[PDB]
């Protein structure tokens, strides 16, 4: 009936028009030892993410699930001043990266001594039930990430670790695949330590085009995110033309109870500031919180897609997944 | 003539008798995502921090170098916090620890944008010459590590960028290699880019029992470190009783002014707290900054090594190295 937010509990039936699966501020690993020319600048990357804020509130987003990884740079603090000052709910994560774009190295050495999987659940159960650090502040979901191709047996730490503390919790489970890739294995593997499908979504779903695999997830009864719209030609990741071949088909089949959509912005990159290449940067050019509202949404409208299968993925999938 | 410490420039002449390596904070990649359980606590990290700076000067240290990597807990501050209370010189590092053990993915991601080696050479640059962070307090060395067996193409970024980086401040060079392998591929490479083998520490040396691979690795005119005295049973490590034989067998053979001794100790592990299984904790038991004095030059005075060569490795050289 409650939901933790960085700004406290907040009834799951005010969460509204949600946004799945969006970053304010992210960093990869090893952004930390670049501190002397990467400074978090914090003035103005609140500025810029207070603005991105109010950008995705003028498409009426109420609710946003910030599932950046403990190690990339999360928040809380900082993401209760985005909340505090625009009035936008925000549920954060407790979770660390899959092995490829991670810094394994901490809980590698636990595994070694016998108390990984176990120091997990630990902080997992800290971060949801009493707080991250000392904000006060409790993650509403458990972030999981897996490899490409694998779900490495590190990472299989964090599964079982996140399945544990989903049945004393009944946290929300939110993952991340890589490439398109292990989604229906995260399921199966979700489930068989007993986690609830109807708290589980499989992520970066969108990273892969074939509705047949996207069906061998959704027979999990899980949900599914379309959660990368506008990122294109970059490691790896289709069009958004083919994420909306995809998503289409899947809605013309039913399956809209299941789906999300998101667009997995990184509002403020922490470390050192960088530029694309313009072929890459003209091509992620429509990677901002707006381009399902200003792009593929009415796209989608102009393919047959009606407004109460619009507000179920918006809004009634995260009603349903946190309550 | 002067080398930047935590308490700023410092004549190398009184250096005095000098550890080259010992970690007052480490903590592994990773670390800083256990925030919640593994939280920082900083009076308690100083009084030992303190406490190992009394232990060492009670043997009469007056300077340690401390190459802790940048994102493994690198805290001038903290370190400057020791210094002044203790009257300890202590010179850090700038650099990134090797690929296994590390957090590869943010120099990864510019090195797909291009830009990872030149960033690398900035940040060397900026942390030598104008200071770390806001802290005023420039390393005294760079920093570099490889893999087992292999200096890989994302590690030869660190190597390249840091002969660069010699090249215009002649700063030294103190590395890491893992599990006694790449020493002598360690100076090759560095030389091939014209670092200066008067410059450069090629650390862990007492990793590999074989002398033909030591002395492979001092006829480049490298400096060598037998600098783990006290890990035994981790990460493959020999016994110091092994250490012991192939030192003997190099100052037997005349390299006292190549050769540097020290732990590589780590007094306040970052992260959560962690006991050693009682197996290794035993074999684990002489890791502490008082062995070499308590233990070790003990019985190499027994075996014949003199004052004046001890003195050599442990003034003679860190002044040379530095000067
Ligand atoms: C405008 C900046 C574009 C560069 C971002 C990029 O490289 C694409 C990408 O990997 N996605 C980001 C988003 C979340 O985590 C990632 O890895
Ligand atoms: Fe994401
Ligand atoms: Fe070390
Ligand atoms: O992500
Ligand atoms: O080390
Ligand atoms: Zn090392």
């Amino acid at each position: 009936e409650m939901v933790e937010t960085v700004c406290g509990p907040v009834p799951v039936e005010q969460l509204g028009k949600t946004l799945i699966h969006e970053h304010f501020l992210f960093g990869y690993p090893g952004f930390q030892g670049d501190v002397t020319r990467g400074t978090f600048r914090e003035d103005e990357s609140l500025r810029v993410a207070v603005e991105a804020a109010e950008k995705m509130k003028r498409h009426g987003i109420q609710t946003v699930v910030d599932p950046t990884p403990n190690d990339c740079g999360r928040n809380p603090a900082f993401l209760r001043r985005v909340a505090e000052e625009t009035g936008l709910n925000i549920i954060c994560a407790t979770g660390y990266p899959y092995e490829g774009e991670g810094a394994p190295p901490y809980f590698q050495f636990r595994r070694l001594l016998g108390t990984a999987e176990d120091d997990i659940y630990d902080m997992f159960m800290a971060e949801l039930t009493e707080g991250i650090a000392d904000t006060g502040i409790k993650a509403g979901v458990i972030k999981l990430a897996s490899s490409k191709g694998r779900i490495t047996e590190y990472e299989k730490m964090f599964f079982r670790a996140a399945a544990r503390a989903q049945k004393e919790t009944g946290a929300v489970i939110i993952t991340h695949t890589q490439e398109g890739t292990m989604g229906p294995e995260q399921a199966a593997y979700l489930l068989e330590h007993g986690a609830d499908p109807k708290k589980i979504v499989i992520g970066h779903m969108c990273g892969n085009t074939d509705p047949d695999y996207h069906r061998k997830t959704l027979a999990y009864g899980v949900y599914i995110a379309f959660d990368r719209f506008g990122i294109q030609g970059m490691v790896g990741a289709p069009t958004d033309e083919e994420r909306v071949r995809t998503l289409l088909a899947l809605l013309r089949d039913g399956y809209e109870k299941q789906i999300m959509l998101s667009h997995n912005t990184v509002n403020v990159w922490l470390g050192r500031p960088f530029t694309l290449p313009e072929p890459f940067a003209e091509m992620m050019k429509n990677w901002h919180v707006e381009h399902l509202f200003v792009n593929i949404i009415p796209a989608l409208k102009n393919e047959g897609i009606r407004d109460e299968v619009l507000e179920q993925m918006f809004i009634g999938n995260p009603a349903a997944l946190f309550s």
